[PDB]
């Protein structure tokens, strides 16, 4: 048993809310919240900027100094940083940016990170500001996570178009 509420099952290990991840992981405190993040851990806005402002910039100071001693992340890849203020753990993944023009096949690379989690907090890969089509994000993640995700939709409209269309 855990702490989600509210969430629809999709599948036996995936579930989904039309929730803000922001006041999600305030609430649950989940051992793990995955960040959409960019290989330089520049979190200027989306999801990423939304954790990192809840955070007071603590986030962006942390991820400064990991990025000043290791070099930017793959696209595809991730790395384990503080959950400050609203989680053990944040996993920061990054998957393709669209708008930057990144292969898509990276998408499912990404979602792999999430394995390596019992239990997870997560936005949709990739969807949003980054251009995929969140119905596609979907459905790779349904594919490629075996592991407990918890899928936070902040846009109304568009949890309901995820709902209605999953297969
Ligand atoms: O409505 C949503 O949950 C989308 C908003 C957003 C922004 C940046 C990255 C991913 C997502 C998911």
């Amino acid at each position: 048993v855990n702490s989600f509420s509210g969430y629809l099952k999709l599948t036996d290990n995936v579930y989904i809310k039309n929730a803000d991840i922001v006041e999600e992981a305030k609430k649950v405190k989940p051992t793990v919240v995955v960040n959409a993040a960019n290989v330089y851990l520049k979190h200027g806005g989306g999801v990423a900027g939304a954790l990192n402002k809840a955070t007071n910039n603590a986030m962006q100071v942390e991820s400064d100094d990991y990025i000043a001693t290791n070099g930017p992340l793959k696209v595809g890849g991730s790395c384990v940083l503080s959950g400050h203020n609203l989680a053990k753990h944040c996993l920061h993944v990054v998957g393709p940016n669209v708008n930057k023009g990144e292969d898509i096949q990276l998408l499912k690379s990404a979602y792999e990170n999430f394995n390596q989690h019992e239990v997870l907090l997560a936005p949709l890969l990739s969807a949003g500001i980054f251009g995929a089509d969140p119905i596609h994000s979907l459905r790779v993640c349904v594919d490629t996570v075996r592991t407990n995700v918890y899928l936070a939709v902040f846009d109304k409209n568009l949890y309901d178009k995820l709902v209605s269309s999953f297969l």
